[PDB]
């Protein structure tokens, strides 16, 4: 039932998921001037050399590129994190127009899209248990702006016609998520939530300061996807982003400057 329209979009979510109005909801606007530089924050450690992608899926809200998370192969640690977080999937949120799409904003600036690399804390044994813990997930957020193509994204873009509609999946092996990372790992971090239902407050957010560039043609392809299932009226998969939520009693920390 929940989705991104007038009648079931983010403003409606609290009815099914009352935690929508909770104390640590995501996304948020990152006020770069009031973010506190924290010299005790470590460099982020991204170990994706052994990543094993398996499949890409249109789940009717976005597309997920899923990884084999049954061994320590693609892991996030360091930064603000204690312990080891395993990559389970990535997906994006994007706009109907280049002027919007991102979930987090930076001094109210919206980017064309936002990539979420979703990782779960190995101490909880799996994803479903981890989401029920306040430190269960680490999501690495990366902004996309429109300009030069991102070569490492093209394999993703090229398979989308094969998963046009809700419920479609395709084999997606040997995809290397290192090709989606900007040069710098400078980041902001704060305690938040999943940005889609069930909106669980289980996320340490790590948002990179440096956006990646993707071409207009790459993002256009994202916009050809469908929210609907095959043999239904076409609703383009666009504007699948939740707007900024109240910061409330939280401090955003910066790894830099
Ligand atoms: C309430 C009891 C149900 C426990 C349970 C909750 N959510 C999920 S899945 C939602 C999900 O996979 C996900 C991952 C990342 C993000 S985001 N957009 O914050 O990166 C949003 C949703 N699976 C099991
Ligand atoms: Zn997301």
């Amino acid at each position: 039932h929940w989705g991104y329209g007038k009648h079931n979009g983010p403003e409606h979510w609290h009815k099914d998921f009352p935690i929508a109005k909770g104390e640590r909801q995501s996304p948020v606007d990152i006020d770069t001037h009031t973010a506190k530089y924290d010299p005790s924050l470590k460099p982020l450690s991204v170990s994706y050399d052994q990543a094993t992608s398996l499949r890409i899926l249109n789940n009717g809200h976005a597309f997920n590129v899923e990884f084999d998370d049954s061994q320590d192969k693609a892991v996030l640690k360091g930064g603000p994190l204690d312990g080891t977080y395993r990559l389970i999937q990535f997906h994006f949120h994007w706009g109907s127009l280049d002027g919007q799409g991102s979930e987090h904003t930076v001094d109210k600036k919206k980017y064309a899209a936002e990539l979420h690399l979703v990782h779960w804390n190995t101490k909880y044994g799996d994803f479903g248990k981890a989401v029920q813990q306040p430190d269960g997930l680490a999501v690495l957020g990366i902004f996309l702006k429109v300009g030069s193509a991102k070569p490492g994204l093209q394999k993703v873009v090229d398979v989308l016609d094969s998963i046009k509609t809700k419920g479609k999946s395709a084999d997606f092996t040997n995809f290397d998520p290192r090709g989606l990372l900007p040069e710098s790992l400078d980041y902001w971090t704060y305690p938040g939530s999943l940005t889609t239902p069930p909106l669980l407050e289980c996320v340490t957010w790590i948002v990179l300061k440096e956006p990646i560039s993707v071409s207009s043609e790459q993002v256009l392809k994202f916009r050809k996807l469908n929210f609907n299932g095959e043999g239904e009226p076409e609703e383009l998969m666009v504007d699948n982003w939740r707007p900024a939520q109240p910061l409330k009693n939280r401090q955003i920390k910066a790894s830099f400057k």
